């Protein structure tokens, strides 16, 4: 059972450099438009405080330089919708696949293509944190790197990367240009909201360590729904819905282990902790697996 | 510090489904020839007791169904090396990337495309481990998966999937149809040999945890490679090869730290155990990033 991202093959077809000025960056190549962040039109002096409407009316389409690979994009046109600067080209990306933009929801799960001066470096899985945050793998170039869920040949885009908190977590927007979270796209240093552990997710990882032949956690007890969820908001969990007891349904049916059964499992390692013992692998508790993660891979 | 897998595109280009009777599986397109496990001609029950050669010979190029999503690939040769079916095409692959068939060693790293029904559906990164399985993330129709590395947009097949050991591992074929390991295309009864903790991957993941800062376990002794090798296996670690040392020079000298100084820290790790501290935020040592993949994410190397 391994973190498992979509393959990128369809985003990387989109992936183009955005230049302005000295200042590089990773934009998103859609029909005839580029995406990126907007942040791309600040000196490193105006980032420190920048008035974008007020340095984005002083660029003219000559100052963005676009490169695909080694041919450059004439820019026709340039608007921001929000965070997000829209690039118009001369050109349209003839490998444009079926898309939408969508915006996430804490907890969710998505697959990030991190890029460095347009060109794709490494592929990998990540959660949309309940403070909004992401646990990203980014270095200094790899703003505009998108992150997208595929599903039947479309690829859904919902996130784009634009900084790195001084805890070393990452925050960025939607697609719209809307930062996820309390941030803002000005350097100066910014802290996260407390975070807290997604449930769902820890649960059906633990249905996924039993699917795959580990039951050392389970025991007999037995809880409710709200003593479960006061236990949980003690040790900084997120409450679970009955919503989320309905998702995890399939994997209750799979196992023949009732949700709140696993929530009495669940209970007894927060209480007791793990005794220095290992589940699928890891020490901690793995939260950012979503239910209908672990059913694609188990199933 | 987590698991990062190269960019797919290159490998689901070349991806394709091969069918036999009623079995299908994954091949692997470049150029004009496609690459698969032969037990795709086998039925299920042919696969308790298979005799290959036989079964090849009643077989005919029109036997074969390739398809590129539901495109057919007239199939115009066909052959059998080692462990893998070679079915030459009417059609050379437009999208065949630059490409070379390498065997690797056990503890290295590579991305797994997985597939079923020629369509690829995820991918992740594996080691290689001692006893030649891998923990890979297969079901049922990923057959023919393959496994590869990226170096300046060259892909460097390495494996191929072909079967499920009872413990949930899996087992497969370099390009050329070897098996990796002592495991053969039949169904019988073959067991893992005892795994051991790959050393060479566990230094590279404590230079991480130097690089970035992290550094309470840097000892103040050093070994010989001879005394850590005979020590180390004692407790289940693999010894090194003068390859290790020389793949770990890069990171050594980014940190200054002498590799015989890392192993005589590790050794000391092993010996007393980690008393309640982390390395990166982890209570185990990591064993699946190599020096290359520690050096890879530390850069921002692209394809
Ligand atoms: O963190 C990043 C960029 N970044 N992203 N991932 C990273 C991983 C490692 C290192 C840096 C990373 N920041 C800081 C920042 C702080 C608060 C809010 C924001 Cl939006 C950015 C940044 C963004 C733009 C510029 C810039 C634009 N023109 C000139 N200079 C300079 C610095
Ligand atoms: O394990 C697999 C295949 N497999 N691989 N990953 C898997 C993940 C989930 C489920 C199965 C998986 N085996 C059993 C086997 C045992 C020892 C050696 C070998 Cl080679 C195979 C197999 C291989 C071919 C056939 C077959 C050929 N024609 C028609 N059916 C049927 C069974």
């Amino acid at each position: 059972f391994r973190k498992m991202a979509f393959p990128s093959g369809k985003v990387e077809g989109c992936m183009v450099q955005v230049t302005c000025g000295t200042t590089t960056l990773n934009g998103l190549w859609l029909d005839d438009v580029v995406y990126c962040p907007r942040h791309v039109i600040c000196t490193s002096e105006d980032m420190l405080n920048p008035n974008y409407e007020d340095l984005l009316i002083r660029k003219s389409n000559h100052n963005f330089l676009v490169q695909a690979g080694n041919v450059q994009l004439r820019v026709i046109g340039h608007s921001m919708q929000n965070c997000v600067l829209k690039l118009k080209v001369d050109t349209a990306n003839p490998k444009t696949p079926k898309y939408k933009f969508v915006r996430i929801q804490p907890g969710q799960t998505f697959s990030v293509l991190a890029c460095y001066n347009g060109s794709p470096s490494g592929v990998y899985q990540c959660a949309m944190r309940p403070n909004f945050t992401i646990k990203g793998s980014f270095l200094n170039g790899s703003c505009g790197s998108v992150g997208f869920n595929i599903d039947y040949d479309c690829v859904s885009f919902c996130y784009m990367h634009h900084m790195e908190l001084p805890t070393g977590v990452h925050a960025g927007t939607d697609l719209e240009g809307n930062f996820y979270g309390p941030f803002f796209d000005r350097q100066t240093a910014q802290a996260a909201g407390t975070d807290t552990t997604i449930t769902v997710n820890v649960l059906a990882w633990l249905y996924a360590a039993v699917i795959n032949g580990d039951r050392w956690f389970l025991n007999a007890r037995t809880t409710t729904l709200n003593d479960f969820n006061l236990v949980a908001m003690k040790y900084n969990y997120e409450p679970l819905t009955q919503d989320h007891v309905d998702i995890l349904g399939p994997l209750s049916a799979q196992t023949g282990i009732a949700v709140l059964d696993m929530c009495a499992s669940l209970k007894e390692l927060l209480q007791n902790g793990m005794n220095g013992r290992t589940i699928l692998g890891s020490a901690l508790l793995e939260d950012e697996f979503t239910p209908f993660d672990v059913v694609r891979q188990c199933s």
